[PDB]
């Protein structure tokens, strides 16, 4: 995968902690019924994309083949999301206390940078696209990520412990995405 | 010019105020003689690049031809630097008090964005490149700029009223640059 994304190396620049990320806010559900809001019941406007996803491990972002942007890699596995890929055995989890698990050379990280390629094919109803705004919410991604929707680059996010949100309204189509 | 530079539009993103810019610091001259430092005499290690530069005006960054990176544009004039290009008559200076001179739509600016293409051919001695670090210092560039050296992209800067500095050690060659 290329070109601006690999050349710009946003994950080695503390001046770039996000690209195209929406403003942070308190928890939303966008109820269209007041009584459902009052009683804190599920909202039709808030969908979980949790469940079975496609996943492939790579030793570095340079190793990621371009075709992955367009379609599923045959060598990928089907895995549960949310998950830490170390818990599925793709590489080792590391326990260190104080000493960084990487060479201390800010803002640089090792060239061998384990890379998790997650993908999902899913439906979007036309009602969601005729009007209004459809965003995706990643509550936790460790430690940084680039996002594509239907082959098009959407954005980038950092901070493993807060939600990253991106407007997908111009990226989605009715049916399979 | 292209591809990552025009695609990223760093001049319409308050999250990117510089790329590859060096840390700010008090005025340096790197004297190699202490008596010279004491008397505040000129330093052979601090060279002015003020004087005659080549300049061309464009209505937008998109209209800048790729060739300008590699070689001088025949249509470019020879102008004095430092200068404001309005004072040379290339476009009009604007006096507004409170109301912004552009449509208030942060972080966006008009697609018609007057662009000043400056170039300089200059000598660097081998003594400068065999040892140590050679930086360029721009004390004031209004309002934002990309920098190339011998065709290769160096970095980007904002804030019109403070110096932007860049390491050219790896971009320069002995003789003409
Ligand atoms: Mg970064
Ligand atoms: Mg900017």
């Amino acid at each position: 995968i290329d070109p601006v994304v690999l050349q710009r190396r946003d994950w080695e620049n503390p001046g770039v902690t996000q690209l195209n990320r929406l403003a942070a806010h308190p928890p939303f559900a966008s109820w269209r019924n007041s009584e459902e809001a009052r009683t804190d019941r599920p909202s039709q406007q808030l969908r979980s994309l949790n469940g079975e996803w496609r996943f492939a491990w790579f030793p570095a972002p340079e190793a990621v083949p371009e075709s992955w942007l367009e379609c599923d890699l045959p060598e990928a596995d089907t895995v549960v999301v949310p998950s830490n890929w170390q818990m599925h055995g793709y590489d080792a989890p590391i326990y260190t206390n104080v000493t960084y698990p990487i060479t201390v050379n800010p803002p640089f990280v090792p060239t061998e940078n384990p890379t998790g390629c997650y993908s999902l094919t899913f439906n979007v109803d036309e009602s969601w696209l005729q009007e209004g705004q459809t965003r995706i919410i990643f509550d936790g991604v460790n430690s940084a990520f680039h996002l594509w929707c239907n082959g098009r680059w959407v954005g980038y996010g950092q901070d493993s412990r807060l939600p990253s949100e991106f407007d997908l309204s111009a990226f989605l189509r009715a049916g399979e995405n």
